[PDB]
């Protein structure tokens, strides 16, 4: 079973519209063709997608909803529940649109072009326009000898001149490319003073509530403000169950990163932009840092972008792509992600069963290589003292699964924080709690009725881990649970228990 | 609470007979004082003494007999249990009478006297007579050039001949000192073929079995034989329950000492005899070598022998006897022994008091120093791996008490052999199983009455322990159980509960 | 700073100028090679951090290989700096043709029917691929149907639907977008082709670059140790003993036999492209930290190879995954990363080597926190290696600036390097080829100095020359190994601790 | 196998020929000393492995410590074996006065009535006992009735039960058996007497210690640093800073002030007698194994002191628990073992030195399994340390036989007597106060050879020496340090690993 939980961002490439593929004749004319879509996105599911991205950086509010609603029905093809996660547009800058017929343009090096801050506008060859975060001028925050990136740094610009009668940038094309609707624009080393929470992802924020989500991924967070700003919308909208995953992709973020970590359940790795925004060769240094500090904390950590990019065009990732995933497993992190390689390519099911493959085998090899270390925890609360106990039962003998019989998941967020050797069948009473624990490593989230004070929860957990096929006769298992329901003020209890 | 546990040697020193105290005017010729004895019995119990020894060195059945008596009434008086163990005589050596009026002679470096092996005489000033087990004829395995060393070593002879007329040892003292009855004699590199299992151990043994006694320590156990010599006896009389500590005191005992543990229920370390069997100086590393391999095989081990010698004579004892006492204690010993101190000497309570404050320090320092090491072992088994989470449960939090309620002390000796950071408080269900335990590291036992199906044991374990003292409100205590009773195969789980 | 993980950089056309035009403009082919200017590109990589230039005998002649040899020793006197000449063969291998009309690749679409032909000797078509078989062997009965011909590390799959007997060629079906170039590898998984112990364009490849003078040979595919020992006999029966053999696991083969492998050679390449399709892709990164530990341990060179930088062929900046890559191998024990396309064929050559300097230099600072590799964990085997132990605890117990080795052969360095002390190792050798032979062992910053004299002072020598290399100032302190007294010394067998005047 | 752990023995009469009679026959007293036959007994203590003689001031006069330290020098010149020179000051304590009729003791029985005077300058009867107090201080004011008098070691309790004004007498009853002798250690635990900052006594003695010639003093009582400070101002006022300083703790106020006690002495001597009556008996193995951990990290000698051996006194074997304490302060790492009464007093004092050297030989054989103290933990904190933390390192990668440095002041053979290595130490040293002053710190065998001139081989030498020494043979690895070349080497600077021929 696979304990490192997959992130897979969805988009066209899954959805058949019209009976039409994605990237053929007329197609984004075509409407969405929902139960054939919902059939691809449960083979997703099947093979191992635990959770489902909805990037509100492409999309109006209705391509994000259709596509939610997909998923649902997916999840009833499949007879598997995913988590549903929401990634905020945030603090950026994209590049709008080409008068004419124009989608790009071909550039060269030592090329004199123009960059416009002037908001709302239109973008010509010789004009880019820069679409900002709230329309926010960001001419007077902008130095000559300054970088504009454009398509994750794929295409620099080179601020050689400012032009005041326009409030435009000269710039010099440093190398050839590709400029694109919003397409990603970095400038970094640039104190551009955007706001603790923008009013458009104020508004996606709420839609998403309303849809049906179980996290946010907030870009760009600088400070734990941007957090508790969104904690407030979770808590007024009676959607306090929501969990927050920070995405560090900047210099701002690392230095205030231990407060980040407080006020959020987790981080997102978010290495795109981080390895613009800081010296690119210390986003492994960044990685494996922020790896150890959120499992020490009994958070969540998500690695991603760039996991296995080559498969956006290719069956088959290169040889650095496959090291890269099999290492972020080996730092210790829950869940690896596929942005464009599931979204967008050519192999969205293929990506997602190879990262699957890399991330088992790479799991095997946690005892021998692994980065993190529960010995050096301390642990500060009973129900994590269990925790520690059940590590140590699956370290000193063969323990096919550890069962956790939890009412809002810490029990299981805690044994996954140690790592057992063995997975972890947390049985929870409602479906809020089994989708928000699908990012814990390890975790198999099981809806079930709440025991009464008659009940045996150890032959529960025993009925339902055979139920779910993940142990026969002769297995020895640990079960945890607070005994007796409804007495006990929290998990108390560890039987070891040979399957009948 | 005192962990380490306290084997004192009884003998007339707590033994008031017709009003006077030992050592006084004809006291030997007054009958024993049974009720005020077994008060001065009682004050050892309270000071810490876990098991009384009773040594078949020394007395007639009968004198064994009556003071196993009045240890009964001690235990009714204290209010508190002790083990009963009995030591055999063993293949050994000693030194009859001497004709005439004498109790003991003077002698000089370089004087020439003689050794008699006639067994059954009398010893003149110049014939010491040799009392022999079962009467064996030595002379024909003594070679002139050997030594014969009496009262434990503090007094050589040197064999300078053989007179083949007489079958007698022509011998040159060595040193100036004490000749005296029952009084050991050692004749290192001797291939003396005593017997497996000598008629008069044999006999002593089924005497104390049949007066109820719940270990044997077997002087001299050469190999697996001795032991399981014994444990024919103890089968056959429908005393199974009884536990055998092999005695090892000479070469062959170390050299079979793999085989020896796995016969026996524990090491009892004899350092009087091994000092002078063996050289001396590898003493020390035998010792340390013995208690770590008996503590990996879940078994007890007992250090013996001048431990505090001074306070035979002297209040307090000497730096080194210090010293020895706390070592052994860290070098993980489940028991320390006094012979003379507690039998023979002016200061038997003192020296009870004395061991138990050094036993009680040496304690506190066994997470610093302490030589044994629990993450070494292999986990063997579920009972075991549950000792092994209970151990972890005491490390990461502060626990006042672990509770196991055991029907035959399985679970108790696993604790114990894990040497938790709590004492252990052992709930068992009749008397043998309750002093069995009573040289397990750590290990409280206690009386109470078999659990019903319809009994709460986390309750039962609970309310035993503030019965006892041991815990009040607030305090953590770590519970494991077989549950249900009647259904449990084994210890099957562990309850983190805090005292009411 | 100075960078202690070494790179290797294939060269090819990426760095020459033709005629004044650079690599991929119009005609380019049309023109001679301008040398100066060439060798001025590739001085310009020695100066960005590139110890040793691979040339890979897969692609081209004997002709272009000897002149971007010629022209790298240019380039050596253009820099003032030496580099290593690593010779990569072709081994047991399958590699696409020469198309007809020198055309140089075509694109194909998935569910493209095209044929591979058997015959040896021939040229492709575009619907007609030829291979060039090592022993010029016949495939042919080796390949069923339902075989997955994989072109340029598995870039470009073709499944096997049909044969032809009348032509002995393979009906094939494309099963992904892709292109098929001349020259590119070609792997045919869970078939048992039986290649020649060593072939003879091995034979002739190997023997033309000792002329030339190599330091390194990279033997692709080795499968066993007699693979490595056919090439070790040519090195010695020519006079090229000094010359150092890295074998290149790239099957399971080599896989199932890395210990005699090992034994038998200098030192592994970690071929990753062909092993991630010859072996399951998920397995290369158990089977590469596992090499690299162990080829640390027998005190020898690992290469970590192929895709480290991969979008750096045509972008300026690397992905996520390949900046991680290069760092994760450094953390691993790699002595060396390594550029293919990157240096060879792209656009961004003197970036490529930058980008990869800087990222192992970044991961070294990082060894003593996550780095794998336990010295501690080694038997100390003779004195040489005791020393080695001894300065490495000189470089824990205090701030060194520099371990200095005078050493005859080299020996004294890779034991140094072994165990991967704090700080860098300056190997002061007394001939070029012991120089040049040292310039992928981890930390070692090999030079030149004259034989010293019996009656010369090694320790004043060491420290004049750390100090004229700019290396340590005055208060540095560094450690100095030797075999004192020079003519009676058998090894090194002194330390000295001393403080820069 | 070579006794790496130091013994002190405590001289006394026990060895001492007095008109051809031995210690304790009739008429002993009566007769002159025989210093030749004295000195032949001393010699062969020497030859079973003592290291060092003590000379407690708290027993005899000047007259007789002198002659004693004069017969010590002709057992050296006897045995062909130089030992160090200990001198144990009497400190801030009380002792019993010497008896009317010089009596040497009495036997008491517990119960028995009697009087301990506080007046100043006068002798004991059996029934007044009389106290020397240092400063002579009167102590009347200072005892309340209830305290306890403790009389050698804690052997003989004395209760007090009330105090005559009249006579400024304690009236004390008997507690336990025993026996009160003339100048034994008296304890009075929880009173606070204002001991005076150095004795007058303490000063006179130390001059004329300083006048015959010693290596080392152990300061009784040391309760501050300034009672060490006290002590090293007459060393170094008398032209004697050569003179080791040992602070022996055997009160509360030494353990509380032991930091600022280790950094001002040379080492600890662990006083198990009183330290034992001072602090809680169960306490000392706690402050043992603490004080040898301490004084190992700041690189400086413990002694651990006081009932090793004791049942020796009177019988020719000890005890399980006396043989365990030995082998347990080896285990601990105590650098060296000492023996008082067993040496000084008893009957067995050659058999007492023998026993205490086989077990130490046998404990040093089991330091690499249960040894306590842990060198990888410590800051090197000089560059001859980093040396001595490589001079271990080199001890652990191989088989190393001996370790030679040649040492001006000792400080090399001190640091790396530090690091324990696995090996012996021979230091060669060019004066006989460093060869004296080495012969306590562990592992160190001591030897004078010439100062090396600038053009002498110094290994040479060192593998000359140790042959000579018969430490190795042929075939045998040692290494060896100095500070090369003389007069130019600022410190130890060298280390060479080399095969005797
Ligand atoms: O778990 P293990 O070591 O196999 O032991 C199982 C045995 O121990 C017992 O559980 C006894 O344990 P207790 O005496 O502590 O109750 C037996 O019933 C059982 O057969
Ligand atoms: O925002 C992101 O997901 C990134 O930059 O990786
Ligand atoms: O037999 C004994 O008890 C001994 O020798 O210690
Ligand atoms: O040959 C190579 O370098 C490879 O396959 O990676
Ligand atoms: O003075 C001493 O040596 C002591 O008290 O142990
Ligand atoms: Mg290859
Ligand atoms: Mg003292």
């Amino acid at each position: 079973n696979k304990r490192v939980k997959i992130v897979a961002t969805l988009g066209p490439a899954v959805e058949i519209r019209g009976g039409k593929k994605f990237g053929e004749d007329g197609y984004w004319g075509e409407k969405l063709d929902v139960e054939a879509s919902a059939k691809n996105i449960a083979k997703l599911i099947e093979a191992g997608a635990n959770t489902f991205r909805f990037n509100f950086s492409h999309g109006d509010h209705q391509e994000q909803g259709e596509r939610m609603a997909t998923v649902k029905l997916a999840e009833k093809i499949a007879g598997k529940k995913v988590g549903f996660l929401l990634d905020t547009k945030g603090p950026e800058i994209r590049t709008e649109l080409f008068e004419g017929e124009a989608k790009e343009y071909s550039y060269k090096t030592g090329e004199k072009i123009r960059v416009a801050t002037k908001q709302g506008i239109k973008s010509t060859r010789e004009v880019i326009a820069l679409n900002v975060a709230g329309a926010l001028d960001i001419y007077d925050d902008v130095e000559v000898g300054r970088q504009v990136l454009v398509d994750d740094g794929k295409l620099g610009l080179r601020v050689v001149a400012k032009d005041d009668a326009t409030r435009e940038f000269e710039v010099e094309v440093e190398n050839d490319g590709i400029i694109a609707k919003q397409k990603g624009v970095n400038i970094p080393n640039t104190k551009i003073p955007f706001p603790a929470l923008a009013e458009r992802d104020n508004d996606d924020i709420r839609f998403g509530l309303e849809q049906g989500i179980n996290f946010i991924a907030i870009s760009f967070v600088r400070t734990a403000k941007d957090v508790n700003e969104v904690r407030a919308i979770c808590e007024e909208t009676g959607n306090g169950h929501v969990q927050l995953f920070a995405k560090i992709e900047n210099q701002q973020g690392i230095d205030n990163l231990d407060e980040i970590i407080e006020a959020a359940d987790g981080i997102m790795i978010a290495r795109g932009d981080m390895g613009i925004e800081v010296p690119f060769e210390m986003v492994p240094v960044y990685q494996k840092m922020i790896i150890k500090k959120v499992n020490a904390a009994g958070k969540v950590v998500i690695t991603a972008t760039n996991m296995l990019e080559t498969m956006t065009e290719k069956p088959r990732a290169t040889r650095s792509e496959v090291s890269d995933v099999f290492n972020a497993v080996i730092d210790g992190t829950d869940a690896t992600m596929l942005s464009g390689e599931s979204a967008n390519g050519k192999y969205p099911l293929e990506s997602v069963t190879t990262m699957a493959t890399i991330d088992k085998n790479a799991q095997a090899l946690l005892n021998e290589y692994g980065r993190l270390d529960s010995d050096s925890f301390e642990r500060n609360s009973k129900t994590e003292v269990m925790a520690s106990a059940v590590k140590d039962a699956t370290s000193s003998m063969d323990i096919k699964l550890v069962v956790t019989l939890t009412k809002t998941g810490h029990t299981a967020r805690l044994i996954s924080k140690y790592r057992p050797n063995a997975d972890i069948l947390a049985l929870t009473f409602d479906e809020l709690t089994e989708r928000g624990l699908m990012l814990n490593w390890g975790v198999i989230p099981m809806l079930t009725d709440a025991p009464s004070s008659t009940d045996d929860m150890f032959e529960i957990a025993e009925r339902k881990a055979v139920e779910a096929g993940l142990v026969e006769s002769g297995d020895d298992i640990v079960i945890v649970a607070g005994v007796p329901v409804g007495e006990a003020v929290r998990t108390n209890t560890m039987r070891i228990r040979t399957v009948r």
